[PDB]
């Protein structure tokens, strides 16, 4: 049965509720971004309308095969009726496609749902600044003090120079970049930029990225992996197992690997700066855990919601233990007497 922070109260609406059958009610399902956990169940059999951004649409389409009667795709920053209720999508600066949704109840109340998101202050300029939202659906993921972590800008220079110095070292060493979905593109297409290359990877891959209106996408990836020296991998295979296994495929070639995890928060965070990273290492390879997150840092989300200063708050991540729960109440008690709302 659908949870009730799926449910959009005073609609027939759902939101990321794909995994329990046909809910009783339900005329649109939503789909905020093309992440596992949030199109479960979805595949070419569904037949009820789905809402979504162009570029989840262009992944349903190709990659899970929905059919296109039942693909809506909306623009964003754009006042759009359905099913007789006004909606805007806004960019979730979450993964590629990702989106906010705003929600103009027939009754005068707003709800904002974040789907997946990593809160920045230019989401203060948006059409958020021009009125009041009652009920605030929170992505939660970060929601305690502890986690930090650096911008992304500081991340990808770390990336950039430390693929630059070891490559212009020895122009025989072969770079390869974990991944499991979508998001966090930017990691391996700064570092192939920098570098002169295209980035390689299997068939299934390629066709995810080609779905994601990348501009001049065409230049930066390719197929053909004897031709590049950025190599995407599954995660999975970012060991030093997998990697010696792939420096052979590569047929005397390379004699050295530099590989990127790219993690959300990890513990070393809580002593150890950007700059002082350094990695794991057995001989000739070498692996380096980044922090690149897509979802709000602690402050981020704090800075977000006291500036919205919502009547109520519904937690999406984090609701399954009562201390869990009772935690991220507390912090949003203390965010409230803070500001004054
Ligand atoms: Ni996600």
């Amino acid at each position: 049965t659908c949870p009730f922070y799926k449910k959009i109260p005073g609609t027939g609406f759902t939101v990321d509720a794909f995994q329990y059958g046909v809910v009783e009610g339900c005329t649109a399902y939503f789909l905020t971004h093309f992440h596992s956990d949030h199109y479960a169940g979805l595949s070419k059999h569904f037949t009820f309308p789905v809402y979504c951004s162009e570029i989840t649409g262009n992944l349903l389409k190709n990659k899970l095969h929905v059919q296109e009667q039942y693909i809506h795709p909306l623009p964003l920053d754009t006042e759009c009726i359905v099913n007789g209720v006004k909606v805007v999508l806004l960019d979730a600066n979450h993964c590629p496609g990702a989106v906010m949704i705003l929600f103009y109840l027939p009754n005068g109340t707003v709800i904002l749902h974040t789907g997946d998101f990593r809160a920045d202050p230019s989401m203060e300029r948006s059409l958020l600044a021009d009125q009041k939202v009652h009920m605030l659906y929170l992505d939660t993921t970060y929601c305690s003090p502890e986690y930090t972590f650096p911008s992304q800008q500081e991340v990808i220079r770390f990336a950039i120079n430390t693929a630059f110095e070891a490559v212009t070292l020895n122009p025989h060493a072969l770079v390869v970049c974990g991944t499991y979905s979508i998001g966090k593109e930017k990691v391996f297409l700064a570092i192939a930029d920098v570098l002169g290359s295209k980035v390689g990877m299997s068939q299934e891959k390629y066709k995810t990225l080609q779905c994601l209106n990348i501009p001049e996408i065409n230049s930066l990836i390719t197929t053909d992996m004897c031709s590049s020296l950025v190599h995407l991998l599954p995660m999975m295979q970012i060991n030093f197992k997998g990697l010696q296994s792939h420096l052979k495929k590569c047929g005397g070639k390379y004699n050295q690997i530099l590989a990127f995890r790219p993690t959300g928060w990890t513990h070393s965070n809580k002593f150890t700066r950007i700059a002082d990273v350094i990695p794991q290492t057995k001989g000739n390879i070498s692996i380096y855990g980044i922090p690149y997150s897509e979802h709000s840092s602690y402050l981020e989300m704090k800075r977000f919601v006291q500036w919205l200063k919502p009547q109520k708050i519904i937690p999406t991540v984090n609701v399954g233990t009562w201390k869990s729960r009772s935690t991220m109440e507390k912090y949003f008690r203390e965010w409230k007497l803070e500001a004054g709302y």
